[PDB]
Order: C-alpha cells, then structure tokens, then sequence
C-alpha cells in the first residue's frame, strides 16, 4: 500500500534525448529512428522571439547549421523541415536506442510523465496532468525546451508533449509531437491568455478511491447525491461537470471498493463545501486531481 | 520556473533490475557487476515469515535454487551468501549495463528516488525522504521487495535503499545495500514500533526558499526569530530542532534570495502557529518536508 505521484520509468526516453544547437540557441531534441524532433524556436535569437517569422528564419538555415549531439557523438543532418511548431531534422543514423513508440495527442485531464532535460541531458522525471485549459504546471528552466512528456504501455512509449514555452504567469505550454500547440498558444514572446482552468473532477474521485483502498476513509459519509446535484456544486467550486462517461471510467474502482460513484460524489460534495478541517487525505491537505482512474488502478495493481 | 517532486532519471537503475525466485517466492534483485543483491526473505515461505531462522533456511538452499532472470535471459548462479538482511548471488556474467555506482547509507531527512519494480520489471519512479524515524512512506505492493532507492551525481548512482517490508501501519522499511535495516526493524512478520516521527525542519525551510524563488511569497513577514525561540515552536509542533549546521546548509538559498535564514524561520514560525488560512505554497496546502536544500538548488539550477 501507499500512494505516490509516480512517474513512468524514464529509461526508454533517456535513450532518445539529444542536444540541438542552431546559431546561439541550444535546446533538447528527441531522436527516434533517423529523425530528431525539436521546438522550431531553436532558430530564433532573442531579437526574433517578440514576433518571429519562422518561415523566413528557417530559410537562412542549412542542414549544417543544426548541430545535433547525442551525448558525446555528433549526428550528421541530411534534411530539415518544419511541421507546425516543430523542426524535424533527418539524420544519417537511426537511433539504436529507439524504443517502440507512438505519437499521441492527449486530452485535457489526462496525465503523463515529463523527463526534464538540459543540453540533451536528463535532469529529472515527474508526473503531471494536462490542465483542462491546456497548460501544464511543470518544472522547467531556460534550456529545458524540447523536453518531452510521455506515457508507457508495456514496451511502447506514447509521446504526447514537447515543451516550448513558459507563459509570463509561470505556467507551461507545448505541443504534441506533430508540433501542434495544446491550447491557444503561439510560440512568440507575447502575453497570452490561458483560459479559465477547472479541477479535474474524475481524477479527484479516482484519488478518493485510491485513498479508500490505502486506508484513508475519514471523508466517507452517510450521504449520496445525483449527477445533477453534484454538478451544481461542481459549478460553484470550479470543477469539471461529471458525466456518465466519467462514472463509467470509475467503474473498476467502484467495483473494487464497493462504493457507488454517486456515494463518492457525496463525499466529494461535503469536502468541497466543508473543506478538510485541518485533516489530510493520502498526505495531501487539498483535493488532488493529477491521478486519472487508470493511474489509480495501475498503481494499486502493480503494472510493469 | 515551477517546482515539482522530481525523481532522478531511472534509466541507469532500470538496467540493473532482475527477478529473483527461490522456491515459491519471487521478488526483485539488483544486478551490479557479477553480483545480484536481493532481500534475504526471498528464501521464506509464509509459514516461515512469523519468526524465520534465516541461517537454517539458507542452508537448505543451493545456487541452483535461486532463479535469476534479467528480463528474458537466465543468469547462472555460482555463489550465494547472506550479509545482514541481503543475499548476494554471484553470477557468472557481469551486468553489461552496470553504471558507475556506490553503496551509501543515507541519513534520516535525506531524499532519494525509488524505482518500484514487480517481477524484475520497472513500474514507476518517485521521490521520497527517509523519515527521521527511519521509515519511508512509499508506494509498494506485494512483489515490490528488492526495489531500490538511489541518488545520482552526474554518472554515478549511489544506491541507498532496498525495500524489504511494509509495517502493519502501512509505512515502509528497508535496508542499505549491505543489508543493514534503517531504524529498529527486523525482517519478521511481527508488530514493530516505528519511533515518533518529526517534520524535517531544514527541508521545510528549503522548500519555503524554493517557493520564494518561484514567486510564492505571501508567507514572508516583517519578523525575525532566534534559533532558541524558533526551537521552542519546533518542539511544540513536532519539528526537528534547527542547528547551525542546518542554517549553514541553507546558506546558498539564503544568498540567492537575500532572505536571512532566521527571517525565513520567522515565516515558518507564523505558518506553524497560524496555519495556511486556506492558502497554498507551491500547490501544497501543508508544509512540505521532502525537498532537501541540495534538491532545491539542483532543481532551481537545472543539474543534469
Ligand atoms: C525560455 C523559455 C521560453 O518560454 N521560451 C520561449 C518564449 C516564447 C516563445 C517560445 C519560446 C522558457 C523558460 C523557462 C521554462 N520554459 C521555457
Ligand atoms: C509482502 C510484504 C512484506 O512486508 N513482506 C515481509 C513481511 C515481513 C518481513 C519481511 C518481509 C510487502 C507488502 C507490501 C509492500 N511491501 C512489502
């Protein structure tokens, strides 16, 4: 027992990290097969970032301007192209450490692990959620661009995120591996509104189920609610409205614990309306929304 | 910016994980050079665990009884020996993936990453602290024994923990890599007192410094305190007494922020006496003690 904010083992992704330099800028790249993916802003100077014309800036660059180094070894760049906000650098050598992989576009509310990197070197790994407003609250400093987010299903790495930007608010924005930003963001040093964010209701319920499985049960009560009544409270507290699709995804946890989803909703309603009263749930003094129902099942069953 | 409970990249450790089976019991082993380390209780049945005579149980076992499998490949065991609560199985092949490594015994209050494993396969990675009472609050299910804790200094992996047991209270106990338990614990299915635990004061202060660096400053006040006065409050709230050695280790953070350590102690004093008033610090509604001053500096500087 015990419940932790667990990340996937990062080994398969560490083997793909490279450093990419163009002019004065250095960031991280992801080397899969004979292609290195990286943020297209590697071609910008600080003069350019206020309003970059990426097509024009890329035209000034040749294959030999992109310096790609896999730890100690230099890769030979034989092609380059921009797809949305990413650059794809074709190299003459397939990465011998390429794992089985997919590129996926995750949905808001889903979770993933991030391998934070600097100069193509891995520094740390952490788990996070894609916020409903398509930002992530990460830990990224200058030079971390190109660090990636991913999930692992046995031996397959599904890459879902590449880091591009820190908004003036200190929250993070990035793209899928085809270079499409999550949310309304553009890769320009301009003030950009991240929409109103909400709490991921289905994940808070999943985490309350993880709390019950792991012995924290003080918040269970004698009440029940309906989706309609619960959603009036979710509205007041800036929580995502719960749907039957969310109830269905919580089915395994409801079956394992014997606590009907609407009964857990009534515990969540009382916690929203009353607070914790100075108590904790799984070592947290707030309602945690960074574990999906799949994460709770995976962690409570020991999936490798 | 941003601050996360970050674990070390687990790749170097994933390459060392193996499965060890003896009789009916399967757990994880750590393969470094030509030795596989694992909990000695791999030789017990459930009948034995209430009061095992490990010397007698090991005498019934031969090299060929220890089945060691590195993913798909079987290792040939040419020797076995018990050192404290670990078994060392000499194999005929050095692990080709052995990183530069050390065995270290960490101090209470220090942090490390755990690579939770099942059947020799890595499932997830998380960061945690060794509690002042020598327990860890991990996420471990049956079959996770033999999973290890570690720190990484550039290319050197310092292994500090091997998981052995879950106490009836749901907290975790284990050993250094020479098989010595941290704390008073013994590898026997018996009720065992974990001492009174305390909050790691120096880590809470380090985390308050991380909060200031990352823009969360609401808790800063117009007060100061002394070590003596602060320690009267630490005593009341079950916090470790702060020493000049702790103040010295916070020197880099005090220098970076310009906030004298005793001034940060006065902010901590007010937070202990007043609570958070429904506010958060770095996304937490409680005072976090799982980041050391070294962790905060490492995360705020981008160490790879
Ligand atoms: C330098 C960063 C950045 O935001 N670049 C950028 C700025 C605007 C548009 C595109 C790229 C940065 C700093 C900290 C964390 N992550 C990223
Ligand atoms: C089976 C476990 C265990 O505690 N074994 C053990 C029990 C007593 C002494 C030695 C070994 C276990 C379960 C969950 C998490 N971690 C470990």
């Amino acid at each position: 027992s015990g419940f932790r904010k667990m990340a996937f083992p990062s080994g398969k992704v560490e083997g793909c990290m490279v450093q990419v330099t163009c002019g004065t800028t250095t960031l991280n790249g992801l080397w899969l097969d004979d292609v290195v993916y990286c943020p297209r802003h590697v071609i910008c100077t600080s003069e350019d970032m206020l309003n970059p014309n990426y097509e024009d800036l890329l035209i000034r660059k040749s294959n030999h301007n992109f310096l790609v180094q896999a730890g100690n070894v230099q890769l030979r760049v034989i092609g380059h192209s921009m797809q949305n906000c990413v650059l794809k650098l074709k190299v003459d050598t397939a990465n011998p450490k390429t794992p089985k992989y997919k590129f996926v576009r995750i949905q808001p509310g889903q979770t993933f692990s991030v391998l934070a990197c600097y100069n193509g070197s891995p520094s740390g790994v952490y788990q996070c959620a894609m916020r409903p407003n398509f930002t992530i609250k990460g830990s990224f400093l200058n030079g971390s661009c190109g660090s990636v987010g991913f999930n692992i299903d046995y031996d397959c790495v599904s890459f879902c995120y590449m880091h591009h930007m820190e908004l003036p608010t200190g929250v993070h924005a990035g793209t899928d591996l085809e270079g499409n930003f999550y949310g309304p963001f553009v890769d320009r040093q301009t003030a950009q509104a991240a929409g109103t964010d909400t709490t991921i209701t289905v994940n808070v319920l999943a985490w309350l189920y993880a709390a019950v499985i792991n012995g924290d049960r003080w918040f269970l009560n004698r009440f029940t609610t309906t989706l309609n009544d619960f959603n009036l409270v979710a509205m007041k507290y800036n929580y995502e409205p719960l749907t039957q699709d969310h109830v269905d995804i919580l089915g395994p946890l409801s079956a394992q614990t014997g606590i009907a989803v609407l009964d857990m909703c009534a515990s969540l309603k009382e916690l929203l309306q009353n607070g914790m009263n100075g108590r904790t749930i799984l070592g947290s003094a707030l309602l945690e929304d960074e574990f999906t129902p799949f994460d709770v099942v995976r962690q409570c069953s020991g999936v490798t």
